[PDB]
């Protein structure tokens, strides 16, 4: 319920794009609530296959209002973990362009996408400890994995914003764009992730995902979905349009 | 001659070569047999101290060969299943050289290896996405945690191919060699491991090997062998060697 | 009582290995006042960080091999007390590292929170080479950082390793001219010390947390930061925002 | 002569060599055929910008050998004109490369303003194993680029390198999948197409100006400057930034 | 309230431009002050070494718009006579950059000695989407230091950049947190004006010395270095070493 | 006339060893002298084809000796000057292996070797600056060069030392190897260019380390080096060895 947050399908890629530019998309209630519903309705329809993740023309995310934020009665059970959760457990790919501030949860949510592109000004900050409170949406684990213990101190212990350089070698975001050509980048990826079978797409994703385990089991874990594509329409179309030397349709 | 799959012992290695240079190594089920028997060998065969797995002198492998692919009822239990397993599970040392195509299983089973080398035009592909499939070989588990979810996303989720700059920046291998160096170099780093205290270093890959636990528990483990090693005759000739400055011999 | 030398100023407590004609190859006497000094400064009150460093040339060669050869087990050693009293550290511990870094030396460093090298730093596990095997959990710390293979030279092939992997793998934050080296590890240790304590080593907690299922993750994070919301951190956070000042944790 | 492929579209001229069995290894009429393209776009008004291809698998895998043994000379030859026309074209040129690119099909690349390169581009120059010395002005453009000890890899040794040493030492702008590479680096040409002719070609001059004394520069680059003052082509991004709109070149 | 503040400290000439509400967009009556700043520190033998910023969010965004369609042209200009000015300045210049480094913002960075960056930066010279060339030597710098395809991009294309790239060709030597920034550069000024500036000043009149052929190059600097054996430098610096002490070099 | 150099020849190798291990090979006017007689004799002998310098099993060179230096007159002219023209002006080769410290000349000397192997804790320094004096060796032109003018301002202007990771990126060594293999490795190196053949060997070296000039003008000096190639005994047993699927021999 607000032109805080807009939302629209094309061509399989639903475009979730967060539109408080006078105050770089300094998220509150209001818009957390409608990300979340954006998250809801493209996980249950049809006709998208993809997320594509999108700020102002200038900024991502500022992180939360800080106003607002300070009169936070819990993150437990609140609309921000709502929108979270809604990602961090979301079956369909999710794409992110970011730029300028990628602040807080403008860089916290970005572990759970599975392409993000970056513009050459973006500044990645993680200030938790500088407002006497914890880091959230699973950092205290991703940024550890993704940047060793090490470089993800500098980030959540000194609390010290960092860039490009850094956020591309710890594998946070997959490249630099130039700001012009960014929005078109990330939508080309969409919707090349967007003509992959979706039902394998998903499947794919949900292993990367799952939680790591015994080497062994994991085999076992492959396997056995490995084993019901085997007889899949998604395989067949696959390996036809390869004979045909044709583009797969996979709808 | 041209048996589909190569293997002998040299000086502690056994070289493992496959064979079918003509289809750029594009394996068939016979090739996955003949290199599960060549791993049970080598893990059994106590003039073995480390494996290393070559490929053509243009390629290592491209993959699965379609034809024979078609004709898998399921990967649960198949041959190449039984290979995978085998190298997964292998007690010791593996080195691979790659080089040309490393496609599908040619690169997943590279996380399995303890040392790999790549030539300059080496091309690593995992294209499952593209063939309506998922990835093999627990690459699902191990190209995140080498890579993070989002390079490994271009990889498995894209379906797009890589070269030795993300592969050696991920640490998929461990670096770059000429390819008229390439085998010699990796037969190198093969020796290398193979005059290491053979017992020692098995329980060294053993550990590296064990899946993560809790940092108390993981030293309590760790001191537990190391205890045991306080007591052997691979220190007692690493010292003697060094007293009388000399190369310590660690074959008896 | 000269091999080891500790003290604290501003929130930091220093321990110096200081045994410097053997380039601090330690003793049990050097662990067990390590140990000891650990001990005390995370009881310690006045104590916020940990700043380990050595003599002017090197970190450590590692254990002294004739006192090595007395050991009748790690198990419960002295050498163990010392490596635990570190891993458990509920405190930030920052090191600064110089020469050689040996064994033990190189080992401990994944249990550091921040870790500057001086340019000719030489990192090396040689367990192997001695016929033994790697200890302070490098077996699971060093492929988690490197990845397998490149932990493989390290541990497999025994190899010494220069800064450019240290930095690269993540075992460092940093390479500094020996000269600054001290003054800059200690700058960083300041900055940790002025963070609010009772928030930071609960960050700390965190960040070293075993991996878990993200919900699992996002729950845990959350219930901690409720707690942090009606703390004095943040109290005085915001009242130095709006004060137009800096903070001063010390509450 | 349908060895060499060549049309224009958008303002671009794509030229493709096309011996695809014996991956582009050049014989003199390629080389003919090839300088002949460069003369037709350097003087056609509709031409823009070149842009460089190979076939589906190889740039070039350089001389063919048999035609290489018959050469009485490099100096005039076929060859040296080709190479001139590129190292001398006014316009810009756009390469995108893979697999094989040999001798000549590494050589020439310096002379590219752009190169995109697939994942598994192998570049190799093997004069010295040849007996013979470097071409293409290749014994400076390298070292310049690499410095003298990782050119001396390159042409010392013979020894070929990979995309990862590509990219590091400037010879590529970056590595794309081959089922994309064409596309973007088309994209690429037409971005450069829509730039105002005039003045790219001026920036390309002052670029490959040899390097002087820095007042000279100043003084150079300043005349050129004072002239764009008076053109069309600032007054056409005034007004277009003025009129809220994209600027459009073409006038 | 002025648009450039300089003052001394330490024999540092502070030089900082201020006019944060247009992020230091440059007019001539700033030009002519900071070419006046440039030429007090070069006489004043109270400097040692120049350090000059920008406002708390921004280097500079280069050109004010307005002012620049006012010009007549760039040679003899109050901008040349600025860019002279530093291009030419015998004493060392550090210079901490953050936010938009546009333009001259980023061009004149390869005329100073040393250089950091604040995480977000965003680097651009869009002359050729002005319909107009490089200034400030930047057509000769780009290439020796990024090598012509990587400045290609810049120059040609007309593409920002980020702190990655800068970093990589040497356009920078590192990234620093905001909070930070002002202070490392100032640290940075101060070691270089604890050296012996006449020395000092001789070491970077050599290195900003056109390449010459080398065995020329080796009678110059052995001619400089003949005069340095009998100086009071070199006299203080042996003196201090004997009594164990940090040098003054004020003498 | 001093036991603080040894050189010999190996296999076309010219190996020259500092060694005043003592003093982390501090060099003195005695090891310029004996460096360059070495230089001289070697660019003059026929049988050998390349150069490698090493240092002690620690060390490759702290640079001058301090006390000693202090008594110069003048570089000018001086027995440094000699070596470090010696050096810059051979015409055949060079290949170092450098390790722990590297200072002052230890470090200017290498941009003129053509290969340099670092050992991981090797330690490179140009202090000039904090002694008062300017850099020598012509690192004033190739540091810039190199590493561009502001990572070679924290070397020579604030006379900071750096390490291996600085040293590869800017291209002043090719490569970081364990010191157990380090003298292994960069005499493979130099076995490697022996076995190339000299005389266009030598070329190729002057073509690269001829000053740049305008495009056109090197395309024309390269060329007219070229056509000399085209009547030469080396192509002819390059091509020939092809044919015949063997190994050149490069020798004659």
């Amino acid at each position: 319920m607000s032109e805080l947050v807009l939302s629209h399908v094309e061509g399989g890629v639903q475009v979730v794009r967060m539109n408080r530019p006078d105050k770089k998309n300094a998220l509150i209630g209001e818009m957390y609530a409608a990300l979340a519903e954006a998250f809801a309705k493209g996980e249950a329809d049809d006709d998208v296959n993809v997320f594509l993740i999108l700020g102002s023309q200038t900024d991502f995310s500022a992180g939360n209002d800080l106003p607002d934020f300070l009169t936070w009665e819990a993150l437990s059970g609140s609309v921000a973990d709502r929108f979270i959760r809604a990602v961090a457990g979301a079956r369909k790919p999710v794409v992110a362009a970011v730029r300028g501030a990628a602040i807080g949860i403008g860089s916290t949510l970005l572990p759970h996408c599975d392409l993000v592109y970056a513009a050459p000004g973006t500044r990645f900050h993680m200030p938790f400890i500088n407002l006497g409170i914890v880091p959230e949406a699973g950092s205290s684990q991703t940024m550890p994995a993704l940047a060793g213990h090490r470089r993800a101190a500098e980030m959540l212990m000194l609390g010290e914003p960092f860039g490009v350089d850094t956020a591309e070698a710890v594998g946070l975001i997959n490249g630099v764009v130039p700001g012009e050509d960014l929005e078109e980048t990330a939508m080309a990826a969409a919707r090349k992730l967007a003509a992959k079978p979706r039902s394998i797409l998903v499947q794919i994703k949900a292993l990367m995902k799952t939680p790591a385990e015994p080497i062994m089991d994991r085999l076992t874990r492959e396997a056995a979905v490995f084993d019901t594509c085997l007889k899949g329409e998604a395989l067949n179309e696959a390996v036809s349009a390869f004979k045909e030397k044709r583009a797969p349709d996979f709808s």
